[PDB]
């Protein structure tokens, strides 16, 4: 008994499989959605449509008001601030700040004033709100926190990663590539971005040097690895799913087979969920829908030496992070209202 | 004596190649810009650089302010309001309305008020403004208009087809369908589009069926047409070129050998740079940067009898398009500025 | 009272996917497939791993040099010579012709040479052998017939809906488009293709037009329409699922909402299974894994007026043909164990 | 005086864009082209049509059974046997062996064999045969050497750049991994790819995991970095252009403004032409047509500290390659003639 009752403001690409990763893992239940840029009939369709992940394998219609999802009613809303929706009378107790626009603490206490909604969820990396990943530091989440972060889908990869391979070869120093998926802040052609220029090309046509603070932010993450870490990314023309690419210096001498070991250990012991491991002839496609962080492909990966390697992991950049989301949350229920 | 000087407003796709096509011809004169969003450095590059079409054949830079290219100075502003651009300051006599928000005489006449734009070119369909297609009702645009239309990129394809047939066989009733390649009004990924839901999908991975003004419209050039036609689009993934598919009953016997010589006779003719004709085996790539409105498939159109066919004709729907925003100015300027 | 024993050659794309249409419907068992490219191996990495249809839904594995899937053995060939397929031995008494290299009659013959398998049913259309399409004429096939194809993909979709409109409302006559998918026949960037030029260019970056008679083809399933129907293909940048196109001109006169009254009935009578009706906001990638042979959108077709209507139907190319493949067989097996 | 008489066997993808290099740059003469599978008459429609760089700028006719090219005379062969092909009634002193089927100095000769062609060039690495890249060891030809490589795409892109770092600050150890096109040895769709399964998958669903010998290839190239050096490659969806992504250990503390004037000093210097320097906000489609081989990407490239970066550079792996195989020819011609 007693499930976090949860809501969600914006209605994204990160916000709508956040939705759908909940009535699988059913870890939590989801009594609220505001989007003032989408109708309510409009949400439905959303929803029941969906061009990466398929239909949804359940049932959505619409009751008196209220989209019944799977057997379940969830009220909708509109406004267009984010401080004119009343989660209290939905009784929402978290809610996911998805819109990414409302990334600090002081504009993510919008949620909460007036007595509303307790915890605040930002689906993004934040400056001022302690972040989290449910591999490492999940842990640390304190309860006198309201805003908090659950990083970057790219930051969830990699940090989980990085835990295993510092724990035990100790990473001296490494750099990170991620070869991501075009996502909704991109053009369909040479389209406006008056700030990130190569940004505004053509998503189909453009391998794009993008950048990212995801490896950087690991050192928030796991902070033994702070400031030894960094990297950049590139955009590439595939709907979903993205991978990393590690390169670092192991502190212990250790042989590519003697990684693969420890890794296959993590990945089935205390990462059973967050980290997975396969040797298989994978291809990114082949982690549509997949819930787990990290997938290392072992057979993918190359060591020069014993203190010098290059470590690749897949991840569903959608939908495996929107599975951390509703993980982070039956943690704090678990430790709030415990 | 003297060539058109022209202003573009709204640095979109379909106005920056408009610019692109002004220095190919060399025509007329590009004398001023106005986008609030992209800044002088950023037109540069959106200048310079393109995904589709390539690097700009010359060197553009900035010099005192303005914007210069191959020894040419272009005055450059960022206004808002279409009432506050200086077209009488900068020398701008004409000016194409590429932003999508102003198609009403009325509403397109903020840049003719009070000493500047003399003739208004709406490059879009105008349900008010008297549309053109140049070479059908090229001629038969008046100089008692203050805004004029060049309607879409597709119907200027299938009009000067439809003339063609019509003057030969006379196209009885018709439906059209475009295969198009996708635009920058679309999603890279599911996104929103409360109006048209399925154009919020992720364009590159869908075939979005879609619907246009385009057909209907060619009533508007070809009054003899006028109701006789009508048709959808189909959206996609690639970046540029599209192709019209002509379905239609005839009123005269034809030889498929005919209907071919008929317009073979009409490309290299009266129709010459509108109108092209081809046997060769064309794909879409083959078109990028056309100047033609229509290009003519003869071996991949088909044909059921003597009176009912299925034509077939390419087009680049932006640079195609954008070079009958120019030659319509020469058209203008011949009757509009003597 | 009894299941049909079916064998495949040819472990292309067409192949896998019956093979997944037979564990999906279970109502034949297949029990051999041959590839001389593919090894036993390598079949399961296909079987398991799929770009387009994801991972197969079920159990796959290995066993006593037999392939294994969901519980039934399946014996493994790489015979290119296909009268050196052990068909006989290994209990399949109906093979699936899939490599395309035997389409006659007399060619598709080698699997039932001195008494082996039973029936051949050709995946593609074929010149001698008797082509049906299941839900237009599947009681006409005889008990003495050796060879048998089941049309193309394409004709598959177009079929089932003619056999509703010109059955109520006769198409006098009729002209047809399908912007289909690529194909394995294509090419990732542009290379040599002899007698088809076109089909040798960048399938990414192309709208190929192609010829097909498909469209031709359906005079040999509905002979009231041979002569009165024909058409042409689009190959769009999709990997699966395309849509039929059609434009005809019908003798008995209706609305666009009369017809689509018609289309409804057929949804839920008979072809339920085989013609599916739809009225959402589709886009190509929603139909993906489905096993309709043709869904139609009355919200895409349009009518220009009561006697000359457009229609739009799509079609997963790759498995809803795959199901009527199966579809095919289990009806052979009602009447040769009759 | 005179000019280096070349021959082209393999008139693949890499093969033709040699042939349109060769014209561009004039500094060599083609004089004979052998495919078996590609008849003269495909053989223009092949250089007329490329959907990646566009049409061939000249004329292309053929005169009397042979091959014209602005004004140059091209005969050709389907000789599928090499030993076959008169070179030397053709007159081709150089072959660009551009089929992979013959890499070794035994396989090569076949050329050479009968007094004919006097020299051989491999577009793909080779095992025994020495390879070169043009600016980095292509001073390191012997007249005595009768066949040579070019190496790969990849490796000419990887070596001027670290040739420059190596000579400047000292590679310590190094990883590379390249973000490449895909290639005509991938599928549209899940196809057959016995020896490497990864390949076989769809090549534009996907990013696809690749291994490249084109890092410790430069280990052949500069043995001061072999075994120092190594990395592997992520395939993805682009027609065209690929970049290199090089991470390594610096002997010297080098800041990077101290790393971007290294580059930028031998960029002007004597690998103008080869390796480029570039600070604009770029992406891949900018470098379609680019003939240098290595494009330092500044802004995308990082630092973690002094003595540990993370490098960036693009190269058209296509047409870049193409132009360097000409000036492996030229520059034998000097020698080789003296």
């Amino acid at each position: 008994m007693s499930r976090a009752k949860v809501g969600i403001n914006g209605f994204g690409r990160i916000g709508r499989l956040v939705l759908r990763a909940a009535f699988l893992k059913n870890t939590v239940d989801v009594v609220s959605v505001n989007d003032p840029f989408i109708d309510l009939e409009y949400m439905v369709y959303m929803i029941k449509r969906d061009s990466t992940h398929g239909t949804f394998p359940g049932e959505v219609s619409t009751e008196n008001g209220k989209l019944k999802v799977n057997g379940k009613l969830i009220s909708v809303h509109c406004e267009r601030d984010p401080a004119n929706i009343p989660w209290d009378k939905d009784g929402a107790e978290y809610v996911v700040e998805s819109t990414g626009v409302f990334t600090t603490i002081d504009k993510a206490q919008a949620h909460i004033k007036n007595n509303r909604a307790k915890k605040v969820i930002i689906s993004a990396p934040s400056a001022d709100a302690p972040m989290f990943v449910v591999g490492v530091n999940e842990n640390s989440y304190e309860k006198s926190m309201s805003v908090v972060s659950n990083a970057s889908c790219t930051t969830n990869c990699l940090a989980p990663l990085a835990k295993v391979i510092h724990d035990k070869f100790e990473i001296v120093e490494g750099l990170m590539t991620t070869v991501h998926s075009f996502t909704a802040t991109q053009k369909v052609v040479d389209g406006p971005s008056s700030k990130l220029w190569r940004d505004g090309r053509g998503a189909m046509q453009n391998i794009i040097p993008a950048s990212t603070g995801a490896a950087k932010a690991v050192g928030k993450v796991i902070p033994a690895l702070n400031g030894k870490l960094t990297g950049m990314a590139f955009r590439v023309p595939t709907p979903d799913v993205s991978v990393v690419d590690l390169t670092c210096r192991l502190g212990k001498g250790a042989s590519y087979e003697e990684i693969k070991a420890a890794v296959k250990a993590a990945a089935s012991g205390p990462l059973k969920g967050i980290l997975e491991y396969t040797e298989d002839e994978v291809v990114s496609s082949d982690f549509v829908g997949s819930t787990s962080s990290s997938i290392f492909d072992a057979k993918a990966g190359i060591s020069l030496n014993n203190n010098f390697v290059k470590l690749v992991s897949w991840y569903d950049n959608e939908f495996g992070y929107s599975c951390r989301v509703v993980d982070l949350i039956t943690h704090m229920h678990k430790v709030d209202h415990a």
